[PDB]
């Protein structure tokens, strides 16, 4: 373990400096040209672009400053790319540049061309254990050296998932990843993965993810959520029952770790024991595991995603194109004056 130490230590030393000194201002929008839509939302989109000089493809996140402060969420794109540029890890994907304009916000990011592992999931039904414990693991690893960092990143789903051309998983979105010693308050995250806590309005901590990652392997495995219903006040309901029906395809094993990460209880959840992510980690579910190899990506994935090349976006959807406009006068200068 004193490996993992100094691995954990070197890991957050190389956070804070990038932490405390963020980059800024490291590209510009004309230096790209626009391919395609891959994701929208409220306040932002996803495209894919090409660099016009050295015709490396990037999916590139757009947010509109407006629509940002209308919408609330000045500190969480602040966080977001102050994260993103700090960060280092096999697993997440990477921030390239960043930089903004009169109207816009821009974290310029790794394209990883498989897809959601949300489409893969819903095209397949639902993976087997072993494929399931393969991200699962990518996950624990994950979480592991965001928590060590202070780091909660609120936004486990499947959606949020890439799978890369080695078949390994590659984080994404971190609109709602936060530095946080001790509690945080912010009602975020999608309704099916939020942790009892969060729907109760209490100070909470880094154990909603590890309830997070309990949904997701439930869902991995049994192809739907533990907590499904038709609108949100059902699903609040069912989460803060904390009854769960597992599959009867379901292992032992399996139901065991959900048990005790889908635990209502925060102060008896996996991850948030003494024992920290070891509890996880050397669970009978996990016992196949080589927690090195995985993290030396030196495991063969069950599943490559089918793509031609790296400007493929087959794997991704079809989004009506919009403009993309940069206004003649600056919007919101102050409020992002540290972007
Ligand atoms: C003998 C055995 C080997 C592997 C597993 S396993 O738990 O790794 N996989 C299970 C078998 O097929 C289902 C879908 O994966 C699971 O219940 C269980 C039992
Ligand atoms: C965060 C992290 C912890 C351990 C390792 S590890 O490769 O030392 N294996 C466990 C890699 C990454």
């Amino acid at each position: 373990q004193e490996s993992v130490k100094e691995f954990l230590a070197k890991a957050k030393e190389e956070f804070l400096k990038k932490w405390e000194s963020p980059s800024q201002n490291t590209a510009q929008l004309d230096h790209f040209d626009r391919i395609k839509t891959l994701g929208t939302g409220s306040f932002g989109r996803v495209m894919l672009v090409k660099h016009k000089e050295t015709g490396n493809h990037y999916a590139m996140k757009i947010l509109d400053k407006q629509k940002v402060v209308k919408l609330k969420q000045i500190e969480h794109t602040l966080n977001e790319k102050r994260i993103l540029q700090a960060v280092n890890f096999p697993f997440l994907v990477k921030l390239e540049f960043s930089f903004k304009d009169n109207s816009n916000l821009y974290m310029v990011m790794e394209y990883v061309p498989g897809g959601e592992m949300f489409s893969h999931l819903r095209r397949i039904g639902r993976f087997s254990e072993p494929h399931a414990r393969f991200y699962a693991a990518q996950i624990v690893l994950t979480f592991e050296y965001l928590h060590s960092l202070d780091l909660i990143y609120r936004d486990l789903k499947p959606e949020n998932l890439l799978i890369d051309q080695q078949g390994y998983i590659q984080v994404t979105d971190f609109g709602f990843a936060k530095r946080v010693k001790g509690r945080t308050w912010t009602l975020c995250g999608t309704p099916e993965y939020l942790a009892p806590e969060i729907i109760l309005s209490k100070g909470y901590n880094k154990a909603v993810d590890w309830w997070a990652l309990g949904v997701l392997i439930y869902e991995m495995a049994a192809g739907y959520p533990p907590f499904f219903a038709d609108q949100p006040i059902q699903i609040y309901e069912k989460i803060v029952s904390g009854k769960v029906r597992f599959p009867s395809h379901f292992s032992s094993d399996l139901k065991d770790l959900l048990r005790n990460l889908l635990q209502v209880d925060l102060t008896k959840r996996f991850g948030n024991l003494k024992n920290g992510v070891n509890d996880i980690k050397n669970h009978k579910w996990f016992a196949t595991t080589d927690w090195i190899a995985i993290y030396q990506r030196k495991v063969e994935a069950p599943f490559i995603p089918k793509f031609k090349g790296p400007g493929d976006t087959s794997n991704f959807d079809d989004y009506e194109e919009e403009e993309i406009r940069v206004s003649i006068n600056e919007k919101c200068g102050k409020e992002f004056t540290e972007f």
